């Protein structure tokens, strides 16, 4: 019967950069994904009260969604790739952990990890 504080997406005391790999991350892997027609339960925080999830985040401790990795993106929150990797990750996995195999929301997910990881595959090195 309530939602967390999202993840921070603006921290002025966190150290930032803008590299090749982090703009590959947001023109190429997070357009990829966002794009797709089972993005849309993945484009903003898990809404626990409107689902009726009310479990959610006693299961879910470390929430991630891909409206918060690309404020993070257009923000420039990171400081390298790998911490952004890692967010996707997070994502997919808590997906996992929570739902049962093969719910439309977890073939949603895997759809999803399939484009990203063809597109982590060519990640280019730093510049
Ligand atoms: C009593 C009541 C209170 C509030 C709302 C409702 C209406 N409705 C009844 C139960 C219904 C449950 N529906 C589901 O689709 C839950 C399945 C798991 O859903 C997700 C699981 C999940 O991991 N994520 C990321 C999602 C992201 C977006 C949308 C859904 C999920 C949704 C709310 C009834």
């Amino acid at each position: 019967s309530m939602n967390p504080p999202p993840p921070e997406t603006s921290n002025p005391n966190k150290p930032k950069r803008q590299t090749n790999q982090l703009q590959y991350l947001l023109r190429v892997v997070l357009k990829t994904l966002w794009k797709h027609q089972f993005a849309w339960p993945f484009q903003q925080p898990v809404d626990a009260v409107k689902l009726n999830l009310p479990d959610y985040y006693k299961i879910i401790k470390t929430p991630m969604d891909m409206g918060t990795i690309k404020k993070r993106l257009e923000n420039n929150y990171y400081w390298n790739a790998q911490e952004c990797i890692q967010d996707f990750n997070t994502m997919f996995t808590n997906c996992y952990i929570y739902n049962k195999p093969g719910d439309d929301i977890v073939l949603m997910a895997e759809a999803l990890e399939k484009l990203f990881l063809q597109k982590i595959n060519e990640l280019p090195t730093e510049e």
